């Protein structure tokens, strides 16, 4: 009868809702990395530029970590639909903390509340579209597909009204409008779940055993300790920058996956060849994410250093990402179908896909290397650059789920995670980027980047097998 879009009707609650919570996310990264720059400018923050940078990149790298735990959290212990009603709760707080009279002195608090926030929503709406269909229901790609949209759909709008709003009020006025985003997403998600959700979901699906909460316990106080420990000894040996704290949060973003690799490969031989093959993807996947990470970061200061955008905020450029999301998708759903002769291998749109990536950033080395890097140029340039990069998302996520899970539990978290360790490894990378270097920048990391995507085609025929 009445559908959304031929789907369950629940489904138009979780549209909305991530929508909404997307919205007050990427609303937030247009322009949180040009207040920094202004608290900066202003004394009240003491950080380098560059340091600024680096903040941006990490601060992802966590969002993205703290997703691959919320799915367990409301698994195990609260319930996905308690889970993504708090995670909002905590996103709302984090944009509530940004448009309080405060300044530098909020920004961690901020940070901490939508790293938590998001790690708990993320995942678990996600969770709660499955929970519409069940599971022999052929609809389900269909009805993820359209909730993708609604993401993407959030992620466009947001910087075009929370970048006006930041130019025609402020600063706390454009962070309240991401809180308001959220606080819109909550409503619509509190009163809509509660007519279309399973009351399944209010409590966890596998709640903990009795005799699994105490190491569960155990568990968890060991690595906060470990953790608190290592930051004691950092201050001891008089490593307590902001730089040393953001080296610590790198070096446990790379350790993770490295730590399971080590783990695996040490521990079916057959099974094991399978694992040893996919680190030339995963080291793709992990590239491939830093490049379309610093869309948020160096093109960000690219566009607002060297584009002449004068009669618009520059934070608008943060839409283009998603508008060629949105309008390559339906275009790349047609072609696999359309193509069924000789279609490429899941490993070969991984190497292409990195080859793209890697045009995106060779691309914008050419306006500095022709015109100079002292004066402006055309908006177009990184209009190209999105497009390029974003052509080569195309080829590398729809499969990249797929091709980890074809080749357990924790190799599946481990493409949830290249997209942690490629912002970590921006957070280090970031910071070498100014006009300076600008030109060599995007040759040198493009460059490389296309020859590893050479490489990785040479390697596709035997992974294929594999
Ligand atoms: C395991 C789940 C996630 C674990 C991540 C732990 C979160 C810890 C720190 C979050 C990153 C904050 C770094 C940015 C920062 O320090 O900014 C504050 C700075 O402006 C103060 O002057
Ligand atoms: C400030 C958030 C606006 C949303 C509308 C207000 C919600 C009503 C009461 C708030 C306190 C309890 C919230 C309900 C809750 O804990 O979980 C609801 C969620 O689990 C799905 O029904
Ligand atoms: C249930 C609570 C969720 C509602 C969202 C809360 C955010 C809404 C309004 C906050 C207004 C803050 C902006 C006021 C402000 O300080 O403007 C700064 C101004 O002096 C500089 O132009
Ligand atoms: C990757 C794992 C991270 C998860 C962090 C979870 C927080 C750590 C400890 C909380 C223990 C929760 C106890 C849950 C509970 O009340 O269940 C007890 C009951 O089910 C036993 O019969
Ligand atoms: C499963 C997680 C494993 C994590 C491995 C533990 C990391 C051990 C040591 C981290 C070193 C501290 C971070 C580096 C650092 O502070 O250098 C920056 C400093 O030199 C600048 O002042
Ligand atoms: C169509 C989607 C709207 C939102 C997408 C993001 C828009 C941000 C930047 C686009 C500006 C590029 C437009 C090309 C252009 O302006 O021509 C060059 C111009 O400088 C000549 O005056
Ligand atoms: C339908 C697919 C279109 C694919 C286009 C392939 C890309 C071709 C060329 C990109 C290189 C940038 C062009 C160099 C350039 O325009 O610089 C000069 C410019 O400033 C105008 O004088
Ligand atoms: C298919 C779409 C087109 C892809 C565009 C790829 C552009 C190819 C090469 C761009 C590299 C330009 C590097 C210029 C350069 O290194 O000059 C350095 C120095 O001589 C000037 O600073
Ligand atoms: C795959 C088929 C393509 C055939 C070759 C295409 C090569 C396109 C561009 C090459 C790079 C341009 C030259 C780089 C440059 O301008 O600076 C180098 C020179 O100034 C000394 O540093
Ligand atoms: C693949 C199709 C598009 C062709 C793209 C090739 C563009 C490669 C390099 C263009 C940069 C031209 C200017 C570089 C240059 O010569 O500057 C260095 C030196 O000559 C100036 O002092
Ligand atoms: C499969 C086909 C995909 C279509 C993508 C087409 C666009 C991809 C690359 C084009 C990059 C060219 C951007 C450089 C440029 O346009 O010059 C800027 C400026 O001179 C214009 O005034
Ligand atoms: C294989 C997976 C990890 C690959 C990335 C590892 C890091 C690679 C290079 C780090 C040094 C960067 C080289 C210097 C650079 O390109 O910056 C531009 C330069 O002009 C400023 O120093
Ligand atoms: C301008 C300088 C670069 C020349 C451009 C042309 C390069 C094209 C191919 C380079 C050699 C690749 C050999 C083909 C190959 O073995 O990989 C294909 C794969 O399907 C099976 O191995």
């Amino acid at each position: 009868g009445k559908t959304f879009f031929g789907q369950p009707l629940g489904l138009s609650t979780l549209f909305m809702t991530e929508m909404w919570e997307r919205f007050s996310y990427y609303g937030m990264r247009a322009i949180l990395l040009y207040y920094m720059w202004f608290l900066i400018s202003t004394g009240d923050l003491h950080i380098t530029r560059a340091t600024a940078a680096s903040i941006m990149a990490i601060y992802a790298s966590m969002v993205y970590l703290s997703g691959t735990i919320g799915g367990f959290v409301a698994d195990r212990i609260i319930g996905a639909r308690p889970a993504v009603f708090w995670g909002g709760v905590l996103i709302m707080l984090g944009h509530i903390v940004l448009a309080l009279p405060f300044g530098a002195s909020a920004l961690f608090g901020s940070i901490i509340l939508i790293i938590i926030g998001t790690g708990f929503l993320k995942p678990n709406v996600s969770t709660l579209v499955g929970t519409l269909y069940d599971e022999h229901d052929r609809r389900r790609d269909a009805g993820f597909s359209i909730f993708v949209f609604g993401i993407n759909l959030g992620a466009f709008i947001a910087p075009l009204i929370v970048g006006a709003a930041q130019e025609a009020a402020g600063y706390h006025v454009a962070f309240s409008l991401a809180a308001i985003g959220m606080f819109i997403g909550l409503l619509v998600y509190y009163f809509g779940g509660k007519k279309t959700l399973d009351p399944h979901y209010l409590r966890p699906t596998d709640p903990l055993a009795p005799e699994e909460v105490k190491p569960l316990l155990v568990k968890v106080s060991l690595a906060v300790a470990g953790f608190i420990a290592i930051i004691v000894v950092m201050n001891l040996v008089g490593w307590n920058s902001l730089p040393a704290y953001i080296n610590l949060l790198t070096i446990v973003a790379i350790a993770i996956p490295v730590f399971y690799f080590a783990w695996m490969i040490s521990s079916t031989s057959t099974e094991h060849l399978r694992v040893v093959s996919y680190i030339p993807l995963f080291i793709a996947a992990v590239l491939f994410w830093a490049i379309e990470e610093q869309g948020s970061v160096v093109l960000a200061t690219f566009a607002a250093e060297r584009v002449d955008s004068s009669w618009f905020p520059v934070s608008w450029f943060q839409s283009l990402n998603p508008l060629f999301i949105m309008l390559y998708t339906p275009f790349f759903a047609w072609l696999w179908t359309a193509w069924k002769k000789n279609q490429p291998s899941s490993p070969t749109k991984f190497a292409v896909g990195l080859m793209f990536a890697g045009l995106s950033f060779l691309l914008m080395a050419i306006p500095g290397a022709l015109y100079g890097t002292s004066g402006k140029v055309s908006p177009l340039w990184l209009v190209g650059s999105w497009a390029l990069v974003i052509l080569g998302e195309m080829l590398i996520s729809p499969v990249g789920l797929s091709v980890t899970t074809k080749l357990n539990s924790q190799m599946m978290s481990m493409w949830f995670l290249s997209s942690s360790v490629g912002s970590a490894l921006n957070a280090q990378l970031v910071t070498l980027y100014n006009a300076k270097s600008e030109v060599a920048y995007f040759s040198y990391f493009g460059l490389g980047s296309v020859v590893l995507g050479i490489v990785l085609v040479f390697l596709s025929k035997r992974i294929q097998g594999l």
